[PDB]
């Protein structure tokens, strides 16, 4: 489950493809507890593309329903990225992830 809370300015038009390479300033956030990933820390703004399976499939969810400028928050379900599993040492398993995502991209 991927739900989308969209800060509001943008374009509302320029829709993420299949093969566009795409420019995120992610932020991560652990409901109920602290951040832990931020690119703009590194401000290397995570030059990535659709149709690959690289990211997690509550942000991959969430990039295809964004658009141009748009400021949304994601609220990632356990079953579809950690929650199974967890990452070690930086995710628990049943973990509900909270994420800034703005979508400024090219391509």
């Amino acid at each position: 489950g991927v739900e989308i809370e969209t800060i509001s300015p943008g374009d509302g038009r320029t829709f993420p493809k299949k093969g566009q390479t795409c420019v995120v300033h992610y932020t991560g956030m652990l409901q109920n507890g602290k951040k832990f990933d931020s690119s703009r820390d590194r401000n290397k703004p995570f030059k990535f593309r659709i149709g690959k399976q690289e990211v997690i499939k509550g942000f991959e969810e969430g990039a295809a329903q964004m658009s141009l400028g748009q400021r949304a928050k994601l609220t990632c379900t356990p079953d579809v990225a950690y929650g199974a599993t967890g990452h070690p040492g930086v995710i628990p398993p049943n973990a509900t992830l909270i994420f800034d995502v703005e979508l400024l991209n090219l391509e």
